[PDB]
């Protein structure tokens, strides 16, 4: 039941969210095999397209530290009627570093649904096709 | 058996591909409900991130023409041992305009596997969560 | 080939804008050497990072159609105070296909200011750097 | 706070670069007002459009950590002929957090050229335009 640890960490991360345009804060906490946890939030830009997601910010922070072996990730948002699910782009970056690790799509209260990168990105495009 | 029509159109589209960096040409042919077909290819940039996929180029061309109701899309590449599958990002743009339409992931010879946007992007993030 | 054409064409292009999130419509009119014009608009996505600008939509349309020349491009917005300037990303895609050509930053007023791709993105990163 | 620190720190950052596709490593060292430095590298993806630059990786790391100030940033590459300049997209993300601060474009030589965010992206699009 260490999932609990991640969830709180992703809600903490959500606090540093820079989303002045959508006002839709998002946080994520990435867990490596080593046991270290990397936090990330969405970072928008006046030119919407140049923004970045919370999952991407965590993965990129971890990869820049040398951690490329992930065990799981938890996403948090202020949405109530829906679990917070990663977008196609984020699912593609996750895929770059793993196919069988769990993604925790939470709700503000602590409830969540879990799916692996493969389940989220079936018949995925990947490194091997290049 | 009009799928044939799309496939050829996506291979035609693949010819205008501007991929000097990956040398990995990709074409796509989008079919609207009206029956019109929109072609697209990947367009790279020295700064890799600024590039764009073939599916995205077709959808964006169609949307800029007022077509937002899609019936199907076909992707073509020069890859042999794998069907050409859309990346997470492209699956997210498709989702923006439809959840139940077919995506034709072809092979150079004409063989292919088909899946809907939903199957490709399960538990998807979408407009409604905003 | 002529300014007026670009002013009205980029203005019409703005009409197809798919921007339910920003409510900030943008249009683009890319004039090729041949004399053909390509219209483009901003096309947003529920996941902000996956939207795309009017200029890129226009350029991508052109390239996918075989045109990589470009004599000029005009941008338009519903912004009455100040001319819409392209975002750094667009300047970067513009540069991939030339650094001298003009970019017409306009106002609904019909009034405009013009700057070359090179002036918009000085000491730029490009294909030569490989 | 000091040039030398940024030159070596951006150089180390380049070591974590995940660039199996371009084989073009890039490092970034963002100096915050506080005096803390954030390293970043380019992190590519099988789908080129989904990679991310060293500067954005560095900036995003910082912001997610609460820092939105920035006193300067240095870029580094294995490019011995010419200083690496940031791509338009990076300049655009840089601008979102200030337009005056310096950008140190370097050479493995230790030699460099410096230009402000504003000089790199003149007559820029920004948050004020909403
Ligand atoms: O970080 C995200 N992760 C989860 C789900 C959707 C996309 N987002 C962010 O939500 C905002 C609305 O698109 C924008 O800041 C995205 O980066
Ligand atoms: O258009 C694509 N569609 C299908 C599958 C993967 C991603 N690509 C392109 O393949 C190249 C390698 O990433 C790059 O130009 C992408 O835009
Ligand atoms: O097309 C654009 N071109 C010029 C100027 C700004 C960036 N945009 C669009 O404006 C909206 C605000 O970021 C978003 O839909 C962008 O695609
Ligand atoms: O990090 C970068 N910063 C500065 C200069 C160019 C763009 N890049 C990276 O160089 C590679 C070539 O486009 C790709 O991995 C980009 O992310
Ligand atoms: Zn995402
Ligand atoms: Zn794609
Ligand atoms: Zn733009
Ligand atoms: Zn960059």
């Amino acid at each position: 039941e260490c999932v609990q640890q991640l969830l709180v960490c992703s809600q903490e991360a959500k606090q540093s969210a820079y989303c002045p345009y959508s006002h839709f804060p998002v946080g994520a906490a990435l867990l490596t095999q080593e046991g270290r946890i990397f936090k990330g939030c969405n970072i928008e830009n006046a030119c919407y397209p140049l923004g970045i997601c919370a999952e991407r910010t965590a993965i990129q922070k971890a990869v820049s530290e040398g951690y490329k072996d992930f065990r799981a990730i938890a996403i948090a948002s202020d949405m109530q009627d829906d679990f917070i699910s990663p977008c196609g782009a984020c699912r593609q970056v996750m895929r770059e570093f793993g196919t069988n690790w769990p993604v925790y799509m939470t709700k503000p209260d602590g409830t969540y649904i879990v799916m692996t990168v493969q389940e989220l990105l079936p018949s995925s495009f990947g490194p091997e096709d290049l």
